[PDB]
């Protein structure tokens, strides 16, 4: 049952050709393609050395730069397995990898759809509160451990994100005379692992995918785990409205976008950055007749003026946000602080205790 280096065939990018029936290690079958990435690809298999059970095998590129990464991925899940003997803290858990021909493969137990691709199938129409309640509880047990390991993951997004089942019932929407799709059960996990960063290791300038990147990073005044709140935030959001918060493609925008949702930069953060080409006066500079400043003029209103209902449990949801989203990185809620929020005093007792 090996394979042959005959056997194995990669196209033009470093990915590995598979097809059902394809066998790796002597061990994982083939039988779906999950999907792609840069990265590489996700592909189901069953486990004949455990009784044919499921598994997701992710499938790293043939490429020097992607396999080294995808060795910290590995050191990085390597320490989630052994300090989550239990399995309660919601980070995936990887039963196994390996280097095929130069592809480093991972495997993982078989999840649903990731929180963004589920968003999109909807078309864009929002989890219910009660989701986001339950779904923004779990994002902050699983990153409160991951914290409390001198790790910090720096690229939370809801694509990161996956349902354990993604089964869901079609309801119909009177207010806005459509269907619409409601996840069954809200359980999820984190996923990739892939720029998760140790507090010795060296942190680069600039980390996260812009539209979940905090200003202390922008202003390259350093980062630590608070930048993961910053994106949670973001993400939270984000499943509340169906949009995303923050609709940018560069930095001077993303800043004035900052301040007409958030407020003002505080200015013992702008005496400190070497970022001054933001700056005139001690205050934001920008063009408000370029398409950018015209667009942001129009669009970006005040955090709170984004609540879709006015009662307890919306008014908590935004508090709750805003304190994710505090411009001082030394001032903004911690994750052990935010899972005693009155926010999640909302939640169902089942829902509490996974
Ligand atoms: C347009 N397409 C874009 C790609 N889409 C998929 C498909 C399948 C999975 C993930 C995605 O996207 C997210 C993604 O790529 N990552 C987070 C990196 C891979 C993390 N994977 C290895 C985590 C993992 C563990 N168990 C899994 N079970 C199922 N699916 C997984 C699983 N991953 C589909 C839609
Ligand atoms: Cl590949
Ligand atoms: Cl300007």
């Amino acid at each position: 049952s090996k394979r042959s280096s005959r056997s194995v065939e990669d196209d033009k990018e470093g990915h590995l050709v598979c097809r059902i029936g394809d066998w790796l290690q002597e061990r994982y079958e083939i039988v779906g393609n999950l999907g792609e990435g840069t990265f590489g690809k996700v592909v189901e298999c069953l486990d004949h050395a455990r009784g044919k059970s499921q598994v997701a095998l992710k499938i790293i590129r043939n490429v020097g730069k992607y396999r080294e990464a995808a060795r910290l991925e590995i050191n990085v899940l390597k320490k989630i397995k052994e300090k989550d003997k239990e399995n309660k803290f919601l980070c995936v858990l990887m039963s196994d990898w390996f280097n095929f021909h130069g592809h480093m493969c991972i495997a993982f137990e078989l999840l649903g759809k990731n929180t963004f691709e589920f968003l999109k199938e909807n078309n864009f129409q929002p989890y219910p509160l009660p989701h986001v309640r339950h779904m923004a509880y779990q994002l902050c047990h699983a990153l409160r451990f991951l914290h409390e390991n001198q790790l910090t993951h720096t690229d939370l997004k809801p694509e990161n994100i996956l349902f354990v089942n993604s089964e869901f019932e079609t309801l119909y929407n009177e207010h806005k005379s459509c269907e619409e799709k409601s996840v069954k059960n809200t359980s999820i996990r984190v996923a990739d692992f892939g720029s998760a960063t140790f507090d010795h290791e060296h942190h680069t300038t600039i980390v996260a995918t812009r539209h979940y990147r905090p200003p202390e990073v922008i202003l390259e005044l350093g980062w630590a785990q608070p930048c993961d709140v910053w994106s949670i935030g973001c993400i939270l959001f984000e499943y509340y409205r169906g949009f995303t918060l923050f609709q940018t493609h560069e930095n001077r925008e993303h800043l004035v976008m900052m301040e007409k949702i958030l407020g003002p930069i505080p200015s013992h953060m702008i005496h400190r950055t070497r970022k001054q080409k933001y700056f005139y006066k001690g205050g934001l500079v920008w063009d408000e007749n370029s398409s950018d400043g015209r667009y942001v003029k129009e669009n970006c209103k005040p955090l709170k003026s984004y609540m879709l209902q006015d009662s307890l449990e919306h008014v908590q949801l935004f508090d709750l946000m805003r304190r994710m989203l505090e411009f001082d990185p030394a001032q903004r809620i911690t994750l052990a602080e935010a899972l005693l929020h009155p926010f999640f005093a909302g939640l169902t007792p089942e829902e509490r205790s996974f």
